[PDB]
């Protein structure tokens, strides 16, 4: 009944806190020994039945999400003198791939619901130097690729969807990967559907794209099944391979992917019913004819609803923060600030000499207006990471919310914490 | 008896040929199984393979070509700068230069070590250079003293590729600890293998070990301590090792010293026959070092068969035919010098030039030793690097003593159309 801050009985016992993420089971062990043992190709077996499950046209895997991305920007011919637009509110990878293909990320506010690119914001940073947009289905949920697509089409552009944290979602009843020129998956062990470490997928219905970046992520060489390794590289190329082990991981993973995504969708619907109730709670919502994948769930603190007019949302941050994870609940943030904060991309030294930027003349300030959108939402925003993602969480998320209902049950302690703080 | 090209008993029985590598014990695969299910592994072999070879930090990272770019990086070198490496390599060293967006700048090879001739460095120096990648290509330790006295002569960094080099010792020092910092591949195909893909950083310098450390991890500084914060202090990849490849590699390094023990008793005994053959030249370790043996590279003068004037590719050919019928599997390594590789000749890079834009490199054939080389030799690789390849060696040695008593059927095939 009393705050577990101030001594009371927690709303989340101890012992119930740990949740094992990935899910390991024998099948997936034995897949990983079956892989060494087999030094008939894990990699190439991951492809096709990625490619199978999800209706792609090609699959090409990779060692990380990031080197798709960077993969595809060079296969779809972005590079020096190139900017790439993405979004404020992204996993840093988002606008270090540009970057890493010498080419300039210009970084578009978001959505205040969706926590998406605003496609609007995005029209408004285009130049005659933009190439590409790299459209992130930010915690799960699909992006207006409606509106992205309308843009890259009408500017002659690419379109690379970082797909990343959003494997099952779907826009108007497609698979997300598939509308762009390209699409990015990341199979780290965090990810809705993971591997045991690293790993990357990168999808399109382009042959030649494809086979750019077949050739890119292996030394420019072509690697056959069973023709001896001649060395002869076709163009610019890296080590981003994938490993083997992994992939047997990812497809041992695949075949209770249903089971685990049909366990998901309704523990987190009948979770975020329940927190929807409490005032001044925005429960992250999938956008019309979108599925969301619920790789992260980010809430919306609204200051008003305790009374609290006249005071930072910070402050409100803290004081949730605090009180919630006191009860046992794991609140966090997910991004301290907007990706134009990030030292890397105020500094624009890059690889040394200030390049990419140099190319362009973008040593200077940045281009274009401030980001508020992202600012706010991070200002007042705290998110549940992993726990969620267990088929057998459904226990573990009753108890959240009885933790939140508890929390919101003290509204007067929660205006004196944010008050002091 | 008689050539197996003709007819006769192969030297090799096929139930001899197969060699298993990397070589996977049960406590290889129970590694493998507590690293699922769980002293974090990547930060264990870092320390363990720190400790092995006396290196100051170990940074472990994607593979052996992040570990040199990444040292590239923490060196300061990128545009407006050339890297000097090896015109004989794998791609992977004249490319890691490129991926940090500065010039490789090709040497030319020595005839009998195959790395990276001082002599040549020396000529190709400008006032871009910044750095040297020599190789220790094969398992040779390359000329340490000149190189390391070139690059202080002349204020250079410089980054040991010692990827096939594991063990080998220059003045005694291992390789990767002489240089500004040594760059490490953990392949299946590697002497101290993984099970995949992996890479190791090593140095002396605690700041050059920690901004390899930020590079390989976005340029974050992750803790057991705090929770991820996502605060990026720099440029930086996805550069990081998996943490099975890195128990796999723990348990490999537990074994090293004894397959160490085995294969180079069972080399020194191989090559030891093939010395004996005229116009064989046996690959050697230079004066002051010790060799790994990753890779047996073989020079055949077309005079000890009488072919004086023939193109020595036509030896080469026919030597390669006449041991594989017998059941050697003699290869190429590298079939062009690095610089006839599209990407270093073509110069587009990124695109629109770049790195070369920079450097002013927008504007003859080169390199007549590292071209030599590959005209006149021959490979083993991994059969070699196994433990109980002791007897199979010893057929390789047959097989060759067979060939090399039937000179005048080689000389007929060399010239033969």
């Amino acid at each position: 009944s009393k705050l577990a801050a101030f001594g009371g009985p927690p709303a989340v016992p101890r012992d119930r806190r740990h949740v094992e993420w990935p899910l390991v089971e024998d099948e997936d062990r034995k897949a990983v020994i079956d892989a060494l043992d087999g030094a008939e190709n894990p990699v190439s077996t991951l492809e096709e039945q990625w490619a199978g499950r999800f209706g792609f046209g090609h699959c090409v895997a990779v060692s990380t999400g990031t080197a798709a991305l960077s993969l595809a920007l060079a296969a779809l011919g972005v590079g020096p003198g190139d900017e790439v637009i993405v979004p404020a509110l992204s996993f840093i990878a988002t606008g270090l791939a540009p970057v890493h293909q010498m080419a300039v990320p210009v970084f578009a506010d978001v959505d205040p619901v969706t926590f998406n690119l605003d496609p609007d914001d995005v029209e408004r940073r285009i130049t005659g130097r933009t190439a590409a947009i790299i459209p992130v289905h930010l915690h799960g949920a699909p992006a207006d690729m409606d509106r992205i697509t309308a843009i890259a089409r009408r500017h002659g552009l690419a379109v690379i969807e970082d797909a990343a944290q959003a494997p099952g979602a779907t826009h108007r009843g497609r698979p997300v990967g598939g509308i762009g020129d390209a699409g990015a998956f990341s199979l780290q062990a965090t990810k809705n559907i993971p591997t045991c470490g690293e790993g990357g997928l990168l999808v399109t219905g382009n042959a030649e794209l494809a086979e750019s970046v077949r050739r890119g992520r292996q030394f420019g060489e072509v690697i056959e099944s069973g023709r001896e390794r001649d060395y002869v590289s076709y163009g610019l190329g890296w080590n981003h391979k994938m490993n083997a082990l992994q992939a047997a991981f990812t497809s041992a993973q695949l075949t209770r992917f249903d089971d685990y995504e049909s366990a998901r969708q309704r523990n987190v619907a009948a979770f975020l019913a329940r927190l929807a109730e409490l005032p001044g709670l925005r429960v992250p919502t999938a956008a019309p004819d979108t599925t969301h994948a619920w790789h992260i769930l980010r809430f919306r603190f609204d200051p008003a609803a305790f009374g609290l007019d006249g005071v930072r949302p910070q402050a409100l941050r803290s004081a949730l923060r605090r009180l919630l994870r006191a009860e046992g609940v794991p609140m966090s943030q997910y991004q301290l600030m907007p990706l134009p904060d990030q030292k890397v991309f105020v500094d624009r030294v890059g690889f040394g000499g200030g390049y990419p930027w140099t190319v362009t003349g973008a040593t200077g300030p940045a281009a274009g207006e401030d980001h508020p959108v992202a600012r706010a939402v991070i200002a007042d925003s705290l998110t549940l990471q992993k726990r969620h993602l267990h088929p057998e969480s459904g226990e573990l998320l009753h108890l959240y919310a009885d933790a939140f209902e508890k929390v919101w049950a003290n509204p007067d302690m929660v205006a004196t914490l944010a008050g002091a703080a």
